[PDB]
């Protein structure tokens, strides 16, 4: 059962919700009072409420989302929350829709997406996982922390290859360090409001961590804001051999710690914004042509399913639901090899 307290802070969670006319989060947007009194009484198995999963957007209410996931179980317990802010924010992917399985498929249809090295500065592909049996960062103990970083960093270890390299503890870890990982922009810090708000730093750094090969092309977060955020890049273009790297990565993480997934959702994230594949297969880009427009840049991005970040910018795919990690990857490599060919036949 729900304690009291939380009932308590719940309803005036709902009413500061309602007072702000003037908030615009998916949170507000969809937890009317039906959804509220649907959901409020509930408690998954490892002991995560309503208020695990709402309190972010309640505190910052100029959140974009403002839910969060504090275990796997709160994503179907929750549903009547979740399922319309998941539905809203990727864009049709309805309540009644389920995301394939999971399929890295053919690594040697994947081609480099730049051979000129006229446009493309870097490619990156992240994916994020959660391991099975262990709560979301907003319902993990200082134990659980502890215990899951004595796993990982085990795992990590075996790496042989181009997988080989180091893990650093965020515990303990000295400035010169600190200041070698900023200068490979491989550092994380401590959330920032929105994490605080979700109960997703406590026991800051325990547990924390961050690996790298020692080539410099693959990096883990270990509870950054997922248990595990992995990232393959380099310089260039070449999306096969990086694609690949994660892949292998993956695999063999996966050998040794099951991952936390979804028959409907795919694989389960802490923000609902990763679900599904969990892919952000990106390139640094210049494309002098086509950006003297950015209104058409990013609509041309638009077309393609891309989406423009920050001369050179991010194009990333926006799709994470309702297509295979491969359609997901061979999205991103068909959209900038178009753009390429456009910028390449611009005067
Ligand atoms: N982990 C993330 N990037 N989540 C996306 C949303 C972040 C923040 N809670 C917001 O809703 O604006
Ligand atoms: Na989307
Ligand atoms: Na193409």
């Amino acid at each position: 059962m729900v304690d009291q307290a939380t009932l308590d802070k719940l309803e005036a969670g709902f009413k500061k919700l309602q007072d702000a006319t003037d908030c615009k989060s998916l949170l507000k947007k969809y937890l009317n009072r039906e959804v509220f009194d649907q959901c409020k009484s509930l408690k998954t198995a490892l002991g995560a409420t309503l208020l695990d999963c709402i309190q972010s957007g309640v505190e910052n209410l100029d959140s974009g989302v403002g839910i969060y996931a504090p275990d796997a179980e709160a994503y179907t317990l929750f549903a009547p929350i979740f399922n319309p802010i998941i539905e809203d924010y990727h864009e049709g992917f309805k309540p009644t829709d389920k995301h394939p399985p999971t399929d890295f498929g053919d690594i040697n249809t994947i081609v480099n997406v730049d051979p000129s090295g006229k446009y493309v500065v870097s490619t990156h592909v992240r994916c994020g996982r959660s391991l099975k049996g262990y709560p979301f960062n907003p319902c993990l103990t200082e134990a659980n922390y502890k215990e899951m970083e004595d796993k990982v960093s085990a795992i990590f270890g075996t790496f042989e290859g181009e997988l080989k390299g180091k893990y650093y503890p965020l515990t303990g870890m000295d400035k010169a360090t600190q200041q070698q990982l900023i200068d490979d922009h491989f550092l994380f810090k401590e959330g920032d409001r929105f994490l605080q708000a979700a109960n997703a730093c406590r026991y800051w750094p325990t547990g924390r961590g961050i690996y790298h090969n020692d080539a410099k092309t693959f990096l883990v977060w270990v509870n950054e804001e997922d248990h595990l955020r992995i990232i393959s890049m380099q310089k260039g273009g070449d999306l096969k051999t990086i694609f690949q790297r994660l892949v292998n990565a993956v695999n063999t993480i996966e050998s040794k710690l099951p991952f936390s997934r979804d028959d409907r959702l795919g694989f389960l994230t802490f923000c609902p914004t990763n679900l599904g594949t969990t892919i952000r297969a990106s390139v640094h880009i210049a494309l002098p042509k086509l950006a003297k427009d950015k209104k058409q840049l990013e609509a041309i991005a638009a077309k393609f399913n891309l989406q423009v970040r920050g001369g050179v910018y991010d194009i990333s795919n926006k799709r994470r639901m309702g297509l295979t990690e491969y359609q997901a990857v061979k999205e991103m490599q068909d959209g900038i090899l178009e753009m390429i060919k456009m910028e390449e036949a611009a005067p």
